[PDB]
């Protein structure tokens, strides 16, 4: 079993992603839960960089958005390194993960391990280049496809 999803970007831009539940079971299913809902519909990426890690999540920039989800750092199964594409939630130990979340256009050796990696962009990963700063998210989906 597998999971995938999209972020559809306002600006007609697209980054269609793939989730690892072997990754992060929890943080997997916490981010489906919270895009099926439209949680991240007008959600931005409050720091873009352009080239390298983008971090976002936050609503119309307003930092924290209401998820009801918080996470522990976790490491099994699988690597969680920030590699080409590479997707992980934002924390800072056990019990602080939220909904804002990383994407890596270029791998960062000094980010692995550091955040909670439970999925990878797939394609469009150049949108993450091309993006500017406070981008907004327009249709976050995630769906089932093993």
């Amino acid at each position: 079993m597998a999971k995938k999803g999209y972020i559809l970007m306002e600006n007609g831009g697209k980054i269609e992603f793939e989730l690892f539940p072997n990754e992060a079971p929890v943080t997997v299913a916490n981010f489906e839960k919270l895009a099926n809902e439209g949680f991240y519909n007008g959600l931005t990426f409050h720091r873009v960089i352009p080239g390298f890690v983008s971090q976002g999540g936050c609503p119309r920039g307003n930092g924290t958005g209401d998820a009801g989800y918080t996470i522990p750092c976790e490491t099994d199964n699988n690597p969680h390194r920030h590699v080409t594409g590479a997707m992980s939630m934002a924390h800072r130990g056990r019990d602080t993960g939220s909904c804002q979340f990383f994407i890596v256009h270029e791998p960062q050796p000094h980010l692995d391990g550091v955040h909670t990696v439970f999925g990878q962009v797939t394609s469009g990963m150049d949108v993450v280049r091309t993006m500017k700063n406070g981008d907004v998210m327009k249709e976050v989906k995630v769906f089932d496809e093993p």
